[PDB]
């Protein structure tokens, strides 16, 4: 009822809040934004951030072609996954995106999950490890987190941003194009139930 | 620049950009859709679509916690990719979404650059290779079109599409949502110069 959309939306629904967004876009600025989505993108900034419907890149409100979007379940960046590292490959070397942004976000699921043993089954489990990695990197903190849960989820939630950050800056295309300064990086923080952004200090 | 940002763009102006998106959806409809999310997330459909700046989900104008999404290049799925496979086993074991969408899109050059005969390089060449599976496996069509190649990349995106929701069919999870009706899938194309989606008709 308050959404857009309902789970009983047909088709034709869909194609309408669809019809209404080419509208939207075509009285604020003509017909030159679809005119250069035509002829090409040169994006500024991609994001990679968690797949949670909530913090998606619209809380940035902008037109299309300009954030290169790559989404995931706990926005992890992991080495050894040939779908986020091959999205960074091409945002840095054929586009020359100026700014990356890695943003996970406050009731992150993946994070309550990781801070649970309850097995999930199938891949989440392993997908889930290298947050699993954090949780043990830094339980001595994490500990003391106990009686107070929401900060503790916050806190992971925070980490594996950090994480994310710094495997992505060990990336080759990344790694040349940082040394050269031809490129900034920052972590942030999505909170859901304010609609929020938070930047995130990145330890060297 | 007709954009809302640019690359010499600071940071401020990223907040700015964020602080607007809060307030539109605060105007036209409260606090009551952060205090909405804020709860939680209990989106109707999931968008696996391209990653490409132009091809977002942002062309359905949507709330924040309607669309649980998952983008990577060439909007493929592969039953042998963690990221993907995991959002679909998440999307239809928890969330239980009602419809899922494939969204190739019109220029969009991870299908032109299969259409060359030369390396991309990097890790984007194996990850392209089951495009390139799919333009052999189908050059009985694609031998046509040769006149003019606006025609044939047409084919070979919305080919993609295809290939990519019956391996999202294979999913177990998928396969019995399927069967029990309980669930729906489309397939579609964003042209990115006009902003218009088109369904596109999936066999058997
Ligand atoms: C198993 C697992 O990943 N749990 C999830 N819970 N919330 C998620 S979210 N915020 O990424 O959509 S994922
Ligand atoms: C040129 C190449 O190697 N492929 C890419 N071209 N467009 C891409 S997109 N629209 O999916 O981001 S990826
Ligand atoms: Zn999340
Ligand atoms: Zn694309």
């Amino acid at each position: 009822f308050p959404f857009t959309l309902s789970p009983d939306s047909t088709i034709t629904d869909y194609l309408n809040n669809n019809k209404f967004y080419v509208d939207s876009i075509k009285h604020n600025h003509g017909d030159q934004i679809f005119e250069l989505n035509g002829k090409g993108q040169s994006p500024h900034t991609l994001w990679i951030g968690c797949s949670d419907s909530r913090a998606g890149e619209q809380c940035l409100a902008t037109l299309p072609g300009e954030i290169f979007v790559h989404r995931n379940i706990a926005n992890i960046v992991n080495s050894n996954d040939f779908s986020s590292q091959g999205v960074i490959q091409f945002a840095i070397d054929v586009l020359k995106v100026k700014k990356i942004i890695v943003c996970g976000h406050t009731d992150c699921g993946g994070i309550w999950a990781s801070l649970s043993s309850k097995k999930i089954g199938g891949v989440l489990d392993l997908w889930l490890n290298p947050v699993r990695h954090i949780r043990a990197q830094n339980l001595k903190l994490l500990e003391q987190y106990n009686h107070e849960p929401k900060l503790k989820a916050r806190k992971l939630a925070e980490l594996n941003v950090i994480a994310s950050v710094i495997a992505l800056k060990r990336h080759p295309s990344a790694s040349t194009a940082l040394k050269q300064g031809k490129i900034e990086v920052w972590g942030m923080i999505y909170d859901v139930a304010s609609g929020y952004l938070s930047e995130l200090e990145i330890p060297q």
